[PDB]
């Protein structure tokens, strides 16, 4: 680039990039914004789970249940801990990094932009003023100004046109750094979640999981047969009952 | 169970019990919703990313991104279905069972309480009008037809609160079922989960990640050094502009 116009040529194509540029990125942030909200409400509602069996206990019926439930909210507790985990790496490694590029990154471009456009609405005004002072016989004061004025507010564009410029171009790298890293984060905190979430349901859990398959098969057989005991009880108790 | 006093008297305790079981079950359900309601949100969100990275080869910018995002892109769509099968597993194996015995069972125990709230009324009532037709002299006819209501209306105060209780008795089995199948049904949902995510994130993908880490900070270190460049080729348009 070795002049204004070629630069202002090049500037508009920048802006065009940034444009589609904004676009996706913010798409982006959308979906990124509802797996984080979705992990936190999940991790929130593993643990509140957990919570809740723990306090079986404290229920007043009017021993083998309660120890089963202390045992599936001790698994459940080191789900809810992996899920929280990886919450908070969400958090810091992918929505942080998607949520600085919009809220910085294109929140700058959007400022510099209507900089350039104000220095470039008062450059316009110093043009016309000059259009206008032209057309007639005046002495050299005013004229002195008014050109003055026509180079200082053209160089005040010039100024910030490339400061404007400048952040465009950064943001050829950054759009690059921005939708990378967050995917990183995303995969690296995911890699840890599943080897650790993994790695405790073991061949000791699946031994567990079995016996209540037939604890629970058992306790259906139970209801069964004595239901016909109730069904007896109360042919005894109609006759007993006039 | 010989008579309707011990049977009544062990009803109210029946039914004291179901109070407490419908007040916790009834927590429980609302904690298990409330993952079921997060997992589906994760599923989706997680889908639409992957969906999203997919698209951006279709943006239009004034090659080894659409490469790399393709590879994201992938590894996310596995791992948005390891979410969507969970998804699909604990609704038919958590939240089902769950579900069943709150919109069933416990909704089966209040309709048998009111209709045996009314039978009894219906008693009272043939009681009263016995009292008040017990304080006049009367003909056979009345005398009767009073008497033998409320040999009938205790009959079917009687059958009512039988029908009632084999409910009640039947809760105590249908509690333990409704506790552990869908305990059971999440657990064995998530051991799939886990271990289908764990196997594909793999080594390979290692390589992978470290490679964009690597890329990454490449970029930044390009962008750095781009940043130098354009201060002077700022520098010099200043000079060239005027």
């Amino acid at each position: 680039l070795e002049d204004s116009p070629q630069t202002r040529s090049l500037l508009g194509v920048f802006e065009e990039d940034a444009t589609a540029i904004s676009n996706y990125m913010n798409q982006l942030y959308q979906a990124m914004h509802r797996i984080y909200d979705a992990q936190n409400e999940l991790s929130a509602a593993t643990h509140l789970t957990s919570k809740l069996l723990k306090e079986y206990e404290k229920q007043r019926f009017p021993e083998v249940m309660s120890s089963t439930l202390q045992q599936f909210s001790k698994v459940i507790d080191e789900l809810s801990s992996c899920h929280a985990v990886l919450s908070t790496q969400l958090a810091d490694a992918m929505m942080f990094p998607i949520t600085q590029f919009k809220e910085r990154d294109l929140k700058e471009i959007l400022t510099l932009k209507e900089v350039f456009q104000i220095a470039s609405n008062d450059h316009d005004a110093a043009i016309n003023r000059y259009s206008r002072l032209s057309k007639k016989r005046e002495n050299d004061k005013v004229k002195y100004e008014v050109t003055e004025d026509v180079y200082t507010s053209r160089k005040k564009q010039h100024q910030t046109m490339m400061h404007y410029f400048c952040a465009l171009n950064t943001l050829q790298y950054k759009k690059k750094i921005a939708l990378l890293e967050p995917l990183l984060g995303y995969m690296q905190a995911q890699i840890s979640f599943f080897k650790m979430g993994s790695e405790n349901l073991n061949e000791q859990l699946e031994e567990f999981l079995a016996n209540i398959g037939t604890s629970v098969q058992n306790v259906r057989r139970e209801m069964d047969s004595d239901i016909e005991t109730m069904q007896q009880t109360i042919e005894d108790l109609e006759v007993a009952s006039d």
